[PDB]
């Protein structure tokens, strides 16, 4: 029997047999470390059978769901290379999604697998499965260049890709989906301050480029949300940024002014904010404008696509606020907008 021919009516019973076998495997490893480890020794075969209608994807997901130690033990360079080869062969975003899931377990990054995936993906080889983004004077426009499965180059503008996808172009829609999944993979790799991947992804996708992509209202909301997530996890969370404590318990006697106002309180710490907000000033302005636009429309949460971008923007604002990028007056002005956003209708 052949995996590609399993779909035939002649091999139909074999499909049912294999599905039952995989269901047995899934049921035999539920909340049992010994069985999970025993089944994990056959990971290569399961990957070899990944892709076809055999529920191997579900079995792998169940096996690697919320098992940090098992993931670290049984995910290695061979597994990452197998996934890279599969994604090279199929060019489907599902394998990139699987790599992203491997990167993070239980919403917490796993440094060993993150580093392995970064080394295996960002290597000079395997560059044909990643879409390259560049800026062209054409002010400046964003262009994507990618190699198809036939080793043929293709170059096109993001605006044109979005226009064709909206028109109905399946090729451009699939390209956009692949790009979104690639951005998700990069964000997962850069999660929890993975400098090994940040140092190489920042030089490819810059702050200005990501801001332009987010501010381009003609692009898909999901794409804008992916770019916002990348900005949050590649640029905002880095070494210079550090969490701040809003309340201070230690005070110096002679530093206490006789009279204190909102302006004086803001100016007390307006040097570090002033000299660190230069990069993110445009981002903060965009966030404020987006929140005002959201609060100015009835039923803020009506479209899921826009809700994704709203969630990403709110997460970015939360990170910026907790990194001390906002003054007291700015926070007091933003609280009205937030309350209006989450107000009753």
């Amino acid at each position: 029997v052949r995996l590609e021919e399993l779909s035939d009516q002649k091999n139909a019973p074999y499909q049912h047999m294999f599905r039952l076998c995989y269901r047995v495997l899934r049921h035999s490893q539920e909340d049992y470390r010994k069985n999970q480890e025993h089944i994990a020794k056959q990971f290569g075969m399961m990957q070899s059978q990944i892709g076809y209608d055999i529920l191997a994807e579900d079995t792998i997901t169940a096996l690697l769901h919320n098992n940090r130690k098992l993931l670290e033990k049984h995910i290695t360079k061979t597994e990452v290379e197998t996934f890279v080869s599969l994604v090279r062969k199929n060019r489907e975003p599902r394998f990139l999604d699987y790599l992203s899931d491997l990167c993070v377990s239980n919403h917490i990054a796993i440094p060993v697998t993150q580093e392995l995936i970064c080394k295996c993906v960002l290597d000079p080889k395997n560059s044909d499965i990643l879409i390259r983004t560049e800026l062209r004077p054409v002010e400046e426009e964003v262009w994507l260049t990618w190699t198809d499965k036939n080793n043929e180059h293709h170059e096109k503008s993001v605006r044109q890709l979005a226009q064709e996808a909206r028109a109905g172009n399946a090729h451009d829609e699939n390209v956009l989906s692949y790009y979104r999944y690639q951005l998700k993979l990069f964000a997962r790799m850069c999660l929890d301050r993975q400098y090994l991947a940040i140092d190489e992804i920042s030089q490819q996708l810059g702050v200005d480029l990501i801001f332009l992509c987010m501010a381009d209202e003609m692009l898909p909301f999901d794409l804008r949300a992916s770019f916002c997530h990348l900005m949050l996890h590649v640029h905002v969370d880095r070494d210079p940024q550090e969490l701040v404590t809003p309340v201070k318990f230690a005070r110096l006697w002679t530093e206490i002014p006789t009279a204190i106002t909102i302006k004086d309180y803001d100016s007390n710490l307006n040097a570090s904010r002033d000299d660190k907000k230069n990069k993110f000033a445009n981002t903060m302005e965009f966030v404020e404008d987006y929140l005002n636009n959201v609060v100015s429309e009835a039923v803020p949460f009506a479209n899921e696509e826009k809700n994704k971008l709203t969630f990403e923007v709110v997460s970015l604002a939360h990170n910026l606020i907790y990194f001390g990028f906002y003054s007291f007056s700015e926070l007091l002005r933003l609280t009205r907008t937030l309350l209006g956003i989450i107000d009753c209708v």
